[PDB]
């Protein structure tokens, strides 16, 4: 009956909505550190590029609707600093006044996501050095672009956010450099597939520096350069995108179990090891359908799914989380980059015996106008032929293929079974055998 | 060792290639009535529209390649007129010289497809009255368009071909009318989804006539009008697209079993009831994954799969055909029209208890530029919640959704399990919950 939720975004409010819809007696208090509930972080790079009019467009439901329409007691500017799991009390600080409030719970959900990491580099705090996570973050980047002469941009790190932001700055007419981390090589794409990414970057004049270590950001009051172990380069704006950390520091002393990076362990039902405490989203671990271990792959689709499940389970509407597949998709310049399941680094790290098939193909009938190349790779088990993962790169029809591969991994299909599926074909959409099925046929 | 195949297209040559690849000693004779092997009938409307340079582009493999590279004794202009299943002899008549040849078989495959039906209308034979099946057919339509002054085009019938051809003639700048058969209402799309098709046709000034019966085609040497039971309309070119008949006429007298429309019955292994006689493609029946009965849904994806399977089984590499889902996709003007599994007419005819969910949604994040409307309908069993079928209509991202639905149907998934699949999401491709999942959530 008293439900407390910490975090006011995808996971926390997916949970809140379930409770509110399915328990009319429920007293729901939500605790959010900032001033903005339920917004699409994913739209941030597209507001910065100007493709979306403003950050207000990213708001999915405001705090006024949560309060007035749904009877949720949604707090803004409340940062939780401590949880007492024996007394069942949450302590929150008002972020302006610093006055302390306490909230009694019957069931608690931790839905506090992750934060971007800023390594301990000289110059970290120079004006124009940025992280990107929140609407205020995006506004500070725009403010730097508005109030300065920005021509050279350096991105530290790659991955989804780094690549999307490279595109965003290219589209804003900047000269973009990105300095990539070698600990992140092979983590998303195999090396033979990442080649298409390097080619596309190079084609659009995005300089990618490999095997080079940042050491300081240089400047007086603002950044003007980035220093690495191999040079110093002019930069008028630096975006740091090198990793994330679960926002779980405040739970120190609660006995709530955490993996090595600080993500909260959850069982099938979003429950922690501590009675009546739950977790969901980027702050929690994510059972992996193919690894069969609790991984950490923080994304918004998983966050919404786990938050919804956590709400249902907190109402005792028992329902197991089926897992994540590690699915990810990125728009990068002219290319779409998609992957799901295990890549080679992951399969090797698990000691799962696998083979691969790679096909350079087209997204549709080769004779049809504007058929575009499509590169597709599948991993499958050597013994049982179970499909393990796929990576797809090209300009069109990539999302279709990764979604089909995601479906196959979800159903634990053997690679050769993909040959039997009655997928759609007409000349404007596909070939009579889909690229996935042609790759399946080449498998042993 | 002596394999005889009748039909030199998708099913027949898919079989041929398997036999040739997997039996070094095999003597393969293929018998094709026309002069063209292995071509994409699907590309024909797109050659006619000018989108594809010529019919030559549609040829996948030459008879010269089959003969020289693969050692297949590929005959052209050989029309099989009878089969003696006791003596195991195939009788073919040369289409020009009328000479008769005998071919002895150890295993026989019938891969003779369907033919478009021309009802017995006065004027059937007027110049400018056309069927569309073969490359010569497309050439004759082009000849009519090149010579004759064509302004008004009438299409009799609908379905994929009628719709694709209405677009083709619009793009060639003609005034297009379609006269639709009421025996085919609800057979492909439910009435509520067909509405989008009528709106789209009307939008582009394609006049569609309903509950109106053709009576005659009028003209001198060439066609110039179409008469129905309600009027007579100018037409300089008529395309008739009212149904297909399996090309199995010639088998009368054998004991080879056929369904009511003449399609040859095949078991799991593409075998007829007659020892050592197989069938595949449009001339055969198609086991339906969801109906659990042998249907007839002639389409090129199925023909290639069945032909390949027939070749394999003819070599005793035993492999069962898993079935068809009745998947179909059409480009029509600005819309993509897709369906798979059962629609309401099919579910009702089978007495399967079902419910439906319909969602008016978008293909991607609503705040992202050029997000387009997406209309999606699912049917599911009211008892077990098994997904039964789906129809998807919209401008972009329709093929992706139907392929995901096809995968779900293939795996016999419950509608609510769709909520748990880790499908891809980024703002340019989808919403955080795919439309399929939002519809799934609305189901009982
Ligand atoms: C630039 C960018 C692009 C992205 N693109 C995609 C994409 O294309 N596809 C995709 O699926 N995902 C994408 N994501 C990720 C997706 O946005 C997140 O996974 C999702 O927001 C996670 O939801 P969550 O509720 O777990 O955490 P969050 O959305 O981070 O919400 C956590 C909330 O908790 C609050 N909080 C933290 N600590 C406390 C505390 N002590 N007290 C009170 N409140 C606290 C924070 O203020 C925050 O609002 C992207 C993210 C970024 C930054
Ligand atoms: C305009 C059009 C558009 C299409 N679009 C699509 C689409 O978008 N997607 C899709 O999946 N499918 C599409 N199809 C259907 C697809 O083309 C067919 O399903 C596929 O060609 C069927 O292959 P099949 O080998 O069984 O029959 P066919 O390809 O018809 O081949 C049978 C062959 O047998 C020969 N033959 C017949 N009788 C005899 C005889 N007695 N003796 C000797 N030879 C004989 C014929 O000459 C023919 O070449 C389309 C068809 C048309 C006409
Ligand atoms: C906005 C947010 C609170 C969603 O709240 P929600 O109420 O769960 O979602 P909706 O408002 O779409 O409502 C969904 C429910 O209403 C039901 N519903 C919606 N329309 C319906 C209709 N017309 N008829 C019947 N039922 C309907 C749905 O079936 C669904 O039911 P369920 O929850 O029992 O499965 C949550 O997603 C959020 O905070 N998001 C943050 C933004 C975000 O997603 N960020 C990550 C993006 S990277
Ligand atoms: C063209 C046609 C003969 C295909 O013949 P095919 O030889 O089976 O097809 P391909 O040439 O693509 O060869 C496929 C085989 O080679 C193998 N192969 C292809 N490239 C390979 C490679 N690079 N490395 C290893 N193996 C490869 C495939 O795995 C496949 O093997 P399998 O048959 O054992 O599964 C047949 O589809 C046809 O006649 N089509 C008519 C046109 C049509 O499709 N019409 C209907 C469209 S509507």
């Amino acid at each position: 009956m008293n439900y407390v939720i910490i975090g006011g975004d995808a996971a926390g409010m997916s949970a809140a909505m379930q409770i509110v819809r399915n328990d009319e007696n429920a007293n729901v208090v939500t605790l959010e550190k900032g001033e903005i509930y339920s917004y699409a972080q994913c739209g941030l790079p597209y507001v910065i590029s100007g493709a979306i009019a403003s950050t207000e467009k990213l708001i999915a439901r405001n705090v006024k609707t949560f309060r007035d329409k749904y009877g949720i007691d949604a707090k803004v500017r409340h940062e939780v600093t401590k949880v007492d799991t024996e007394k069942k009390i949450v302590y929150a600080e008002h972020t302006k006044t610093k006055d302390v409030f306490e909230f009694s719970y019957d069931r608690l959900l931790i839905a506090t996501g992750v934060r971007p990491v800023m390594p301990e580099w000289e110059g970290r705090d120079l004006q124009g050095v940025h992280l990107l996570k929140t609407i205020p973050d995006a506004e500070r980047i725009l403010k730097t672009l508005e109030t300065n002469k920005v021509e050279d941009v350096t991105i530290i790190g790659g991955g989804a956010i780094g690549l999307e932001m490279a595109e965003t700055f290219v589209e804003l007419g900047k000269k973009v450099r990105m300095i990539e981390r070698n600990d992140h090589i092979g983590t998303i794409y195999d090396g033979d597939m990442a080649e298409y990414i390097y080619k596309e970057a190079d084609k659009h004049h995005i300089e990618i520096l490999t095997n080079e270590n940042v050491k300081a950001f240089k400047g007086n009051e603002r950044v003007e350069a980035v220093e690495t172990d191999k040079g110093t380069y002019k930069a008028d704006l630096v975006l740091v995108s090198v990793g994330v950390k679960p926002n779980t520091d405040f739970l120190e002393g609660t006995n709530i179990r955490t993996n090595h990076k600080g993500a909260i362990e959850v069982n099938a039902y979003m429950q922690t090891n501590v009675q009546d405490v739950y977790a969901a989203g980027d702050c929690a671990t994510h059972y992996h359908v193919i690894k069969e271990i609790h991984d950490h792959i923080p994304i918004g689709t998983t966050a919404n799914k786990q938050g919804r499940l956590a709400g249902l389970n907190m109402l005792d509407k028992r329902r197991a989380f089926k897992g994540t597949l590690g699915t990810g998709i990125i728009k990068f310049m002219n290319l779409t980059l998609a992957r799901t399941g295990l890549n080679e680094k992951e399969a090797k790290g698990l000691h799962i015996p696998y083979k691969t098939v790679k096909v350079d193909s087209t997204n549709m009938a080769g004779y049809y106008p504007n058929a575009k190349p499509l590169y597709l790779k599948l991993l499958y088990r050597s013994d049982t032929k179970q499909l393990l993962g796929g990576q797809v790169i090209g300009e069109e029809g990539v999302d279709k293929r990764i979604d089909v591969i995601a479906m196959a991994l979800f159903n634990k299909m053997s690679i050769h079974d993909l040959e039997d599926v009655d997928l759609s074909y007409a000349p404007p959409y596909n070939s009579v055998w889909d690229p996935i099925q042609q790759a399946a046929r080449r498998a042993e």
